[PDB]
Parts: C-alpha cells; sequence; structure tokens
C-alpha cells in the first residue's frame, strides 16, 4: 500500500513525501529549503484540509486521545514523527519506519495531512502550555494532504 | 461527514471543493477562471498523487471496473460526475447529489483526486478512443486531493 503527500506553504519550504506499508508504515522523501543543521517537528495533523492553508490542518492526528511526544515515547499521539534533520543545504531527507502510523483501518492517514515545521518539537517536555499539544514546533511551513499512491 | 479539496493545475483555473454525507454525497462549491458559458467535464480519479501535477491522479475511479458515461446514466465509473456549467465569468458554481459517491468504506474517495477539465465530457457517447475512459474531456485544468475535513 502506497501513498504520497506534497508539501507546500506559506514559506519556501517544499517536498515531496512517500508513505509505504506491506505493520509499520515507511516515511521518505526530502524536504527542501529548510533551516541548515536544524531539528524540525513533523507530524500528521487530523485534516486534510488544506482551504485555509496548513492552519486549516487542525490539531495532531490523535485517534487514541492522548498528549503530545516524541516518536519514539510512550505517551504520543500516533501523528507525531518527532524532529527530522536537516543538512548544511536546509534538505530533510527524511526516513522513518513507524508502527503506530497506518495507511489503512481506523488509524488510517489517508486523506489526513503531513505538516513540517518551523521549529523544533519540544517533545512535549517543557512548561509551555502548547509542549503536550504541539511539541511548541512554532510555524507550519508546509503541508500537504496524504493521498493514495499506485 | 465532510470532506474538502483545493484544486489548482497548470493552468488558472483554481477553486475549492466540499463533499458531505450524513446516502448521498453533496459536492458543493466554485471553480473559478475557466472558459465562459461552457460545459466542462468533473470526476474524481482513483490516485490522490499530485507529485507530477494533475497527471499523477491517474484513471478515473473505477471500483466497480466498468466503463465511462455521465454521472446519470446507467454505466459510469464511480468517480463521473458528468459535465458542470461555467457562467459568463467563467465560473462554476459546483451543486451535485450523488449517490455512487463515499466518503466512507469500500467506495470511499477519500485520498483521492477531484479534477476539473478544459474541456466537455462527451459521455462515452463518441467513437473517440478515450471516450469510455474519460469522455475525451481533454487536459487536466486543476485538481485537488479529497480530504477529511472538520
Ligand atoms: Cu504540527
Ligand atoms: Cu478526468
Ligand atoms: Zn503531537
Ligand atoms: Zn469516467
Amino acid at each position: 500500500i502506497k501513498a504520497i503527500a506534497v508539501l507546500k506553504g506559506d514559506s519556501p519550504v517544499q517536498g515531496v513525501i512517500t508513505f509505504t506499508q506491506e505493520g509499520p508504515v515507511t516515511v521518505s522523501g526530502e524536504i527542501k529549503n529548510m533551516d541548515a543543521n536544524a531539528q524540525r517537528g513533523f507530524h500528521v495533523h487530523q485534516f486534510g484540509d488544506n482551504s485555509n492553508g496548513c492552519t486549516s490542518a487542525g490539531p495532531h492526528f490523535n485517534p487514541t486521545g492522548t498528549n503530545h511526544g516524541d516518536r519514539t515515547a510512550e505517551v504520543r499521539h500516533v501523528g507525531d514523527l518527532g524532529n527530522v534533520k536537516t543538512d548544511a543545504s536546509g534538505v530533510a531527507k527524511v526516513q522513518i519506519s513507524d508502527s503506530q502510523l497506518s495507511l489503512v483501518g481506523p488509524h488510517s492517514i489517508i486523506g489526513r495531512t503531513i505538516v513540517i515545521h518551523a521549529g523544533e518539537d519540544d517533545l512535549g517536555k517543557t512548561d509551555h502550555p502548547e509542549s503536550l499539544k504541539t511539541g511548541n514546533a512554532g510555524a507550519r511551513s508546509a503541508c500537504g494532504v496524504i493521498g493514495i499512491a499506485a
């Protein structure tokens, strides 16, 4: 099973992310025009609504009704993919295998939005009021609706 | 249940289409910058893949494995929404109630693509080799991935 998203937003950041699944989902692709040598929050948001740009994507995809965390944490939203790393050229070469994402069933991310943020995800580990909501990762630099691919 | 798509392409045509369902799906919205006083083919295509613009959307969404027809015809693809009409200003005010579309289940269009074409859909009623495939409606002026909305 395959899905894909084309990310764009109110910023120069752009990329293409693929999702494949036989089991874990493999997330891959390149996101460009980001800050160099950085860590940036990467999350599946609930709605595939791009009518108000990335803002209409809503909160993190959270079908289990829990709080925000790192991708590897015990407590995390299904949509929490942690921070991705950019190189000196501002490119994030995304490569993630995640067992909470799915492309089928009740936890499917098809028709939702993948978002790359302007800041680092704080992993739900601060006293900031957005920490347990979103990781306080700042603006949504780019996003794309997750669609079924061939 | 609600879904939404933002349509853009390699043309000036742009719009926002909503889909609502309790039963039939109601399709509504405005598509702008089209030719004036025209009829233009409007279809759900199989893939929500915008990585090669509208071209990567693939063929008409066709889970029942049949041939192309008008929205009201006996023989039609599930994705066949016929022609929409534009006014003198090049605006299509889309308003359709369709019983073959769905936002849930095996025939769900979530994560697929809605496409507006540059030409009239021939309704599967000509000898053109694309008639039974697509209605020979010409270029894909704009398209959008269909996402879950609030
Ligand atoms: Cu986010
Ligand atoms: Cu078409
Ligand atoms: Zn989260
Ligand atoms: Zn068709």
